């Protein structure tokens, strides 16, 4: 239905990893423990009780992955540097010769095929020590350890790297972080949980995002004074991006919509866009949400070049301000509750991943959202993608046999096709992703890649879903 000429000439079309999902070799090459080392070796947390330790062994099979997204004719690889292979005890303790030649030779082999890198600084790691230190995102000191990574990789890469991303899903890992406790480093209180290492619910996720906030500041303060003249690229932020619905069709509920989204990714980009935070946000919470310096607002005046949207599900929204809600869950402060049923019936076709449906127009939805609220702003897909999972699945032949993903691509891809047409600054799109990896709280329980992994052997093995992805970019 969909084709590559449907898009514009100058799209990037890739897929989207991160260096703790698929790279193992967790303590090779002089790399310090991160803070996912560090959890997924405690008891309780994943679902099937595995860790990153190996996962894809990307960090010896890079050549063969490159290979395959060769094969697929992608034009682009978006993909995470791992800050512990870098400054392993951070700003004060030296860069690691072995984590800049590993991400030179990964980037010089991309490139060698004509594949632009799309490079995120973090993606939900960082060093232990930082956190062991001085508390990490709890502290301002990380702003700065941030920013001597930021300048180290863009030293180090810049001459070959024209897209980087700060930050992927601050939004999600600041929450699960410190307000529900289900992410290192496990911090909460009631009425989220009981946090055996403390926390504070409704104070701590808001200072955790305002040192990332500023930390995205520090980085591309850095990027602009130092590097962008020379360099000619581009510094976003990548945020977790759903799209949702009023449950029923009346005022209350669409004002908590409207509070469910600007909870979200405007928590992050009103400050990088407008300099202060959602009048939506700050109308609730108050001095709850830290307070931007004459300093702080010197850096966001660089704001950012792009938003990354990893769109992935639309949800409905319904009104916690005026009926009583179940409390602790991740939407409480917004005083909305979502769900993926209306009478008690799904939005689309549910998945094995817990709140994604099948609702190709919701990526369109939450694009024109974007267009509305940020003057049209450029936007990359940055992730859009389907898991499987289950008893359905006993052997290979059955995760290969993936019709059901090739139709959420092609109805997904359609109406961003719509979109862009529409008038949207859509510029790129990533699927997650290139392989099945370590999915986060459920381990290898749920697969999301074009192509297939046996962790017994580490062989790839395309599904239906690569060949189509192909078929696709060939035109």
């Amino acid at each position: 239905a969909i084709h590559r000429s449907d898009f514009p000439a100058s799209f990037l079309f890739g897929t989207a990893t991160s260096s703790y999902q698929i790279e193992g070799a967790y303590l090779e090459g002089n790399k310090s423990l991160s803070n996912w080392d560090v959890f997924t070796h405690l008891p309780g947390n994943i679902k099937d009780g595995s860790n990153g330790d190996i996962a894809d062994d990307h960090y010896h099979r890079y050549e063969e992955d490159v290979e395959l997204m060769n094969s697929l004719g992608v034009n682009a690889y978006r993909f995470s540097i791992s800050w512990s292979r870098i400054l392993p005890k951070g700003r004060f303790g030296g860069v690691n010769p072995a984590g800049i030649d590993f991400y030179n030779k990964l980037i010089d082999s991309i490139l060698l095929k004509g594949i632009q890198p799309f490079v995120t600084l973090t993606h939900y790691d960082i060093p232990q020590e930082l956190e062991d230190r001085y508390g990490a995102w709890l502290n301002a000191e990380i702003q700065s350890d941030f920013g001597h990574f930021a300048d180290v990789c863009f030293g180090a890469f810049g001459d070959r790297v024209k897209y980087w991303t700060t930050f992927n899903e601050p939004n999600v890992a600041v929450r699960h972080g410190y307000m529900l406790g289900t992410y290192p480093p496990s911090r909460c209180s009631p009425p989220f949980g009981h946090c055996a290492r403390g926390g504070d619910s409704h104070a701590e996720p808001y200072v955790a995002a305002h040192n990332v906030i500023l930390s995205h500041a520090t980085a591309i303060e850095i990027y602009k004074r130092k590097y962008q003249s020379k360099q000619r690229g581009m510094i976003g932020m990548v945020l977790y991006s759903t799209w949702y619905e009023p449950l029923r069709d009346v005022p209350e509920d669409r004002l908590a919509t409207e509070r469910a989204l600007a909870f979200e990714t405007p928590w992050f980009l009103d400050p990088l866009v407008y300099g202060d935070y959602p009048p939506e946000m700050r109308q609730i919470l108050g001095g709850r949400l830290p307070s931007f310096s004459p300093e702080d607002r010197r850096k966001l005046r660089y704001k950012l070049d792009f938003i990354g949207v990893n769109h992935y599900t639309t949800l409905y929204a319904r009104d916690c301000m005026f009926s009583d809600c179940p409390q602790g869950q991740e939407t409480q402060h917004a005083l909305a509750a979502v769900t993926g049923e209306s009478n008690g019936l799904p939005i689309g076709t549910p998945t094995a991943m817990p709140t994604f449906y099948v609702v190709p127009d919701g990526i369109e939805k939450m694009v024109k959202y974007f267009m509305r609220r940020y003057n049209n702003l450029p936007m990359f897909i940055t992730e859009n993608g389907y898991a499987q999972g289950g008893d359905s699945y006993t052997d290979a032949e059955d995760w290969i046999d993936d019709e059901d993903r090739i139709e959420y691509l092609e109805g997904y891809l359609t109406k961003l096709a719509k979109v862009i047409r529409d008038g949207a600054d859509v510029r790129g799109y990533f699927a997650w992703s290139v392989v099945d990896n370590f999915e986060w709280l459920f381990g290898y329980t749920l697969r999301f890649g074009l192509y297939y992994i046996d962790y017994r052997t580490q062989e790839r093995s395309p599904k239906l879903s690569a060949l189509w992805y192909k078929e696709f970019l060939q035109n």
